[PDB]
């Protein structure tokens, strides 16, 4: 019944030690809160806004760590270096557009600037990958929008096969 | 100018005769109701949750049967075998994201679990393909969400070319 | 910090001189209104509903003209020749699904027929590309739905690199 979760902070500023990772730290707290998801933090990493590093991390976390859930924070806006959604599209097997939609409607309710977020959500093996905004406020609000559906989503994926492992098994 | 419709049930359980196809049978009734769509059922099949069989059936129904509308039911959730949207993306020529959106907003209005549905809608030749959920309740509600736009959508596609046929024409 | 905008009218009828481009002409007025966007019209063209012509124009306007914003009007519905979204998907580097969403929700609030529009929004270099409907009413409404986010989106993209130019720089 355990939920093993990874939080991937995608941020040049945090990577360069220019700012504290308020968003990522807060997501670790939200994830572990027994009144919320009641999950376990199994992976945490800060990476720069660089497609290959994001992709490699996601693949490792899905295929080697077999996490149930990865929450990315940052790299989903219009700034030129923001490529988290692009990295995510390259690693997912099955897209989950309803989750990206739920987050966008929720965000638009807060502000029209919500349409400047470009998140992708999708599945790889047993892992649900969710792109969240970079700000603490934004990532918390978006986590809140999807939380009601997370336990069931994770449950449906628990027995999925990790494709790269299954071929030599 | 009849509306020729195909209902494709994607279900391992129904395919193996473990359960009755409540969803598909109900969709046949909804399609044919003269107060609703007033369509004709021109094709009906139960297939397992297997990407190639889904793809092959959709292609035959669009290119050989030249159906105006295909309603798929099942294989659109998070369960590992659910690959209907993936099959659909491989066969469509032009995506219709507004229809997938309309269904998802309607569904989210019923329950946040609507974000665990992953439907694709799109066009191939004269055919509009709509992915609906596997459950009778979900497919009925989703059919209702798009019904007001179906007649006009179908009309706009009636004179489309079937690409594989036109090359030897 | 001018906003250099292109308006691309995709319309067989206008291209063949059968109708006046009411939509494109109105978009030029909207764009230049200082209480709306305060933009500059830097490019305007009417092209037929042909994928290659649309793609070639978009690439030229992004890569050679380095426009901040391109509004396309027409070619986004279900009619068989409507291929603007497909051309757009072939040229963008980063999709902006939030903006497409916002336009569609707004449109669905007016009529369910909004779900028969298939717009794509995305980014190439410094340029935001927005697909709008062909009708004057539809393009004006869709522009007005996204307008609140336009200034900030454009600003975030101002220092983006034009990839084809950077490689020989
Ligand atoms: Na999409």
């Amino acid at each position: 019944h355990q939920i093993r979760v990874g939080v991937l902070t995608v941020s040049d500023s945090c990577f360069r030690n220019l700012a504290e990772d308020r968003s990522g730290i807060n997501l670790k707290d939200l994830v572990q809160d027994p009144s919320l998801l009641g999950g376990t933090i199994s992976a945490y990493k800060i990476v720069p806004d660089e497609i290959e590093e994001i992709k490699e991390t996601l693949i490792d976390w899905c295929d080697e760590k077999e996490l149930n859930l990865i929450l990315t924070t940052g790299g989903t806006g219009f700034a030129p270096r923001d490529v988290t959604p692009e990295a995510t599209k390259e690693v997912i097997e099955r897209e989950a557009p309803g989750m990206a939609l739920a987050m966008l409607m929720g965000s638009l309710n807060v502000t029209p600037l919500g349409m400047l977020s470009r998140p992708v959500c999708g599945i790889r093996g047993k892992t649900l990958i969710i792109n969240l905004p970079g700000s603490k406020k934004g990532s918390q609000e978006c986590f809140q929008f999807i939380l009601p559906a997370l336990p069931h989503a994770i449950d449906l994926l628990r027995d999925a096969i990790v494709k790269v492992k299954e071929v030599h098994d």
